C-alpha cells in the first residue's frame, strides 16, 4: 500500500445493447462515452478540471476515434484544458486505457485521469501493402477472428458440445446476476432517441443489458447455423454479440486520492500484454495471466475472480482449461456471450464489472481481467480489491 | 522541486530511468506527388523498426512491445501496424498497440512506452510514428451546434492559424520571415550532412501515369526548398482565408514519412550493452481552446520544465513544430526562447508534418544535434495539437 500507487476510484458503464437493432442503434458513439464520463465524475464529486489526462479505448471509428472523443468530453462540458487522447489494441482497448492512465500517473504527467472505452457497432463502417501475401503472418492479421474460433477449436480439439455448454452458463450466471441487481450499481441509465416509421426521433432510456437472454436453452443452441464455416461449431449462440456501449474508470496515485478524499475501488497491481499467432489469436489469456500474476507476485491460487473475456466460447473454454482455472472463479456474473462485446469498451466493463463484484463479498482479493485480442494478442491485468 | 538537494540542472541516473537508446526515420516526402505517394504506411514504419533493431543488434523478441503513433488511419492504424511488424520478421510474440493525439501521436508513442516502462510490463519497447497522407471525421452526435467548443473540433487547422495570427497579432511578414528561416537552417543543415545518421534510404515504387512501375531509392527529405525566397514567399495566396496570412509557403506542407525510436530502463540498456543516446525527464500534455489550438508549446513547455526541474535558460535545444509559421512564431515570443535555439536545422516549413510521425521525428532529430555537440545538455520537443492541446518532452543527452 505505497502513496505511489495507482489506485482505482470509481468507474461506471452504460449498458450494452445489441448492435443494428438494440436500444442504442441510433446512438453515435460520442453519446456512449458522455453519459458515462459525465457520470463518473458526478458520482465521486470529482471537479472535471482536477483530471490531467483523459484516454479512450476504441476500435473502429476514424483514428481510433479521437475527434469524437474529444467531441464526447465537452458534451460532458468536461473543459478544454483537460487533454485527451485514444488508444487501440483492439479487444484490450478499454484495459489498455487503463494501463495508459497509470502510464502517466507513473510517468510524472499527472496524479489522476480517466480511462475510458467505447464502441458503436451499429455505426460501423487501411492502406496495406501490396506483398501481403509473401508474409504469412502478415495475411494471418486479415483472418476474420470468427474463423480464428474455429482455429482454435480444431488446433485444441473443443467440441461444439463444450463450446455451447459454455456459453448457457454464461447466459445464465448473467440471468441471475441481472436479476440479483448485481449490474445496477455499475450501470448509468443513457437517454437516447430512436427512429421510427416516418422518420421522428422517438425518446428511450436504457437501462439493461439487451444480450442476457434467459431463454437459451441447450436445445436451442445446438440447433443454431455455424457463424463463418460450413461443417463449424461456433455460432451467434455460443460466441459474442456484436454490441454498443462505453464505460469510464477514475484513477489516481494514491496520495491524490487520499488528499482529495476520493475513494478507492481497487488498486491496479499488473499489466501484461503478450503476443501469439493471429491465427489462433483467442489462446491469448492463457499467456497473458501467468505473466500478470508473475509481476503481481502471485498464484492462480491467490486469485478469487477471473474476468476472461467471452469473444467466442471456444477460445474461453480453452484458456480455461489450459490454465486449470476453478471454473466457479471464471465470469461468475457471466460473460460476453450473454453481455455482449462492443469492442473498445469491453476491457474496462470487465475491470467495473471485477471490482464491484469484489466489493460486494467484501474481503480483500485479487482479481484478474484479461481478453484475447485480434491479430495475435493477449492482455492481463491484476487488481486488489481492499 | 522544493526539496533540501534540488539544482535546476543537478545530473539524476537511476537505474528505473527511461533512456533512448537509438532512433531511425524515413526521410519526409511532400504527399501526392512525392517518392512515397505510392508507399503504403506499412512500408515505411516497417523500413524504420527494421532499421533501429538492426542498428543496435537487438534481437526482436527482446521488444516487450511496439507503440506507433497514427492519426489518419482507421483505428488509428493498428491492422497496418500489426502487419508492418511482420514485414520486419519481428515475431508474433512482441505486441502492439497504436495511439492517436493527433499530431502528438508520434511523442504520445514515447511516452506511452515509457509508461509501460515504468507500469513494470516490460523494460524495452520501441515508440514509432508514421502517417502516410497520400493515401489517407467520424460519427457525431446530431447536437454539435449546441455545443460550441465540440463545434470548434471540426474547424480546418489552416482556420486555427488564422485564428492566431489575428487574436495575437502576427503579420504576413513575421510569418513568411520565420518559414524563410526554417527553409535557409535546414537546406545548410542537409548540406552539412545533419540529417544523414537519422534519414535511413527507403526503397520502393513509384507508379507513373504511364502505366509503367519504377524502383526508386529516397533518401532526402523532399520539403526542403533551397530555392525559397522572401519575394517568392510574399507573392503566395492565401490557402484558408480570403484576406488571410497563412498559406503553403509559410505552413508545413502535407508530407509521407515514419520514425522508430527504441527506449529501455537505463539498467536494461546497461544489462544488454545497449547505447543511451538520451533519457526522457518529463511528459507535460495540458488542453487550450480548439480555435486557437496553435498556441499549444506556450503551455505545454513551462510545465514540462517545471516538471522537469528547470528554467526556459537550462535548455539548449527547443524543438517546437512549425505546424504554421503564426503559431510557431506566437509560441516563440510568447515564452521569450533565444531564437537561436529553436528548429536550429530548421523545422516542417521545410521539413514537413506527417501528423502521426512528426513528434517522433523530433526526438531524432534533436538528440543527433544535442550528440553532435557533445556536450551534457536538456532539448525539449513540443508541438500543438488539433482539437486544442499541447504536448512538450524534455530530454537530456549525456556527455560532456
Amino acid at each position: 500500500a505505497s502513496a505511489a500507487d495507482v489506485v482505482v476510484v470509481h468507474g461506471r458503464r452504460t449498458a450494452i445493447c445489441r448492435a443494428g437493432r438494440g436500444g442504442f442503434k441510433d446512438t453515435t458513439p460520442d453519446e456512449l462515452l458522455s453519459a458515462v464520463m459525465t457520470a463518473v465524475l458526478k458520482d465521486v464529486n470529482l471537479r472535471p478540471e482536477q483530471l490531467g489526462d483523459i484516454c479512450v479505448g476504441n476500435v473502429l471509428q476514424p483514428g481510433a476515434g479521437a475527434i469524437m472523443a474529444r467531441i464526447a468530453q465537452f458534451l460532458s462540458d468536461i473543459p478544454e484544458t483537460v487533454p485527451l487522447s485514444t488508444v487501440n489494441r483492439q479487444c484490450s482497448s478499454g484495459l489498455q486505457a487503463v494501463a495508459s492512465i497509470a502510464g502517466g500517473i507513473r510517468n510524472g504527467s499527472y496524479d489522476i485521469g480517466m480511462a475510458c472505452g467505447v464502441e458503436s457497432m451499429s455505426l460501423a463502417d487501411g492502406n496495406i501493402t501490396s506483398r501481403l501475401m509473401e508474409k504469412e503472418k502478415a495475411r494471418d492479421c486479415l483472418i476474420p477472428m470468427g474463423i480464428t474460433s474455429e482455429n482454435v477449436a480444431e488446433r485444441f480439439g473443443i467440441s461444439r458440445e463444450k463450446q455451447d455448454t459454455f456459453a448457457l452458463a454464461s447466459q445464465q450466471k448473467a440471468a441471475r446476476a441481472q436479476s440479483k441487481g448485481c449490474f445496477q450499481a455499475e450501470i448509468v441509465p443513457v437517454t437516447t432517441t430512436v427512429h421510427d416509421d416516418k422518420g421522428t426521433k422517438r425518446s428511450i432510456t436504457v437501462t439493461q443489458d439487451e444480450g442476457i437472454r434467459p431463454s437459451t436453452t441447450m436445445e436451442g443452441l445446438a440447433k443454431l447455423k455455424p457463424a463463418f464455416k460450413k461443417d463449424g461449431s461456433t455460432t451467434a449462440g455460443n460466441s459474442s454479440q456484436v454490441s454498443d456501449g462505453a464505460a469510464a474508470i477514475l484513477l489516481a496515485r494514491r496520495s491524490k486520492a487520499e488528499e482529495l478524499g476520493l475513494p478507492i475501488l481497487g488498486v491496479l497491481r499488473s499489466y501484461a500484454v503478450v503476443g501469439v499467432p493471429p491465427d489462433i489469436m483467442g489462446i491469448g489469456p492463457a499467456y497473458a495471466i501467468p505473466v500478470a500474476l508473475q509481476k503481481a507476485g502471485l498464484t492462480v491460487s491467490d486469485v478469487d475472480i477471473f474476468e476472461i473475456n467471452e469473444a467466442f466460447a471456444s477460445q474461453a473454454a480453452y484458456c480455461v482449461e489450459k490454465l486449470r482455472l476453478p471454473p466457479e472463479k471464471v465470469n461468475p456474473l457471466g460473460g460476453a456471450v450473454a453481455l455482449g462485446h462492443p469492442l473498445g469498451c469491453t476491457g474496462a466493463r470487465q475491470v467495473i464489472t471485477l471490482l464491484n463484484e469484489l466489493k460486494r463479498r467484501g474481503k480483500r482479493a485479487y482479481g484478474v481481467v484479461s481478453m484475447c485480442i485480434g491479430t495475435g494478442m493477449g492482455a492481463a491485468a491484476v487488481f486488489e480489491y481492499p
